[PDB]
């Protein structure tokens, strides 16, 4: 997250870190949201690679023991069947991960609340992106969980020629685009939390940014719109 601030450690308890085994170690690769005790939602493009993955919940500092982490293997990966890896702009950038064990809930580990199907945010709605992603274009991962305030940009504006044009689809949410704050590599898969009727909900799964860089004016971060996939998600979970 570029232009973010450190999150409080009990602010975003559904945020997870998706890690892959990198020699003797594990490395953060993207974010996600805990949606059941044994299921995680992330971006499809985060699990394109044939790697060994684990989820970490209750994580705040990637490089320090917080005393709150639970580490769980990924047992099954269900990518959206219409996902096409060389076509992120087509959409369907969403995947569900079944965890080897169910995690235990506490003030650091909670289920993400999903919006109701079909819900669309008004232009300029207050939202936060969270993650451990790069803190500058071509920079390095954050140590501690970051948050940035990224007001939504509605489809009409986002899909205009000076923004994203036809690349953005109705099944996406855009947010930010001020040139200062944005998503960045390593934030993919993580949540966009938007305050609606007094309650944060996860409206977006971080999907892409410009190739011109993370924080670029009129290129708001693009998220998979979670409210477009509620049926898909429930169907997956029910059939597994
Ligand atoms: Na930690």
């Amino acid at each position: 997250v570029v232009g973010g601030t450190e999150a409080q450690r009990n602010s975003w308890p559904s945020q997870i870190s998706l890690q892959y085994r990198s020699g003797s170690s594990w490395a953060h690769t993207c974010g996600g949201t805990l949606i059941r005790q044994n299921w995680v939602m992330t971006a499809a493009h985060c699990v394109d690679r044939e790697l060994t993955f684990r989820v970490v919940v209750g994580e705040h500092n990637l490089n320090q023991n917080n005393g709150t982490e639970q580490y769980v293997g990924v047992q099954k990966i269900v990518v959206h069947p219409y996902w096409n890896t060389d076509d992120v702009a087509a959409g369907y950038d969403i995947a569900l991960l079944r965890l080897a064990q169910s995690v235990t809930l506490n003030s650091y580990v909670q289920l993400g609340v999903l919006p109701r199907a079909g819900t669309i945010l008004a232009n300029n709605s207050p939202c936060y992106i969270t993650g451990w992603g790069l803190t500058r274009t071509n920079g390095q991962l954050a140590q501690t969980l970051q948050q940035a305030y990224l007001p939504t940009v509605d489809y009409a504006i986002c899909s205009s020629s000076s923004y994203w044009g036809s690349t953005v689809k109705n099944s996406m949410v855009c947010a930010g685009g001020d040139g200062v704050r944005s998503g960045c590599q390593g934030d993919s898969g993580g949540p966009l939390h938007c305050l609606v009727n007094g309650q944060y909900a996860v409206h977006g799964v971080t999907s892409f940014v410009s190739r011109l860089g993370c924080n670029v004016t009129r290129k708001p971060t693009v998220f998979t719109r979670v409210s477009a996939y509620i049926s898909w998600i429930n169907n997956v979970i029910a059939s597994n």
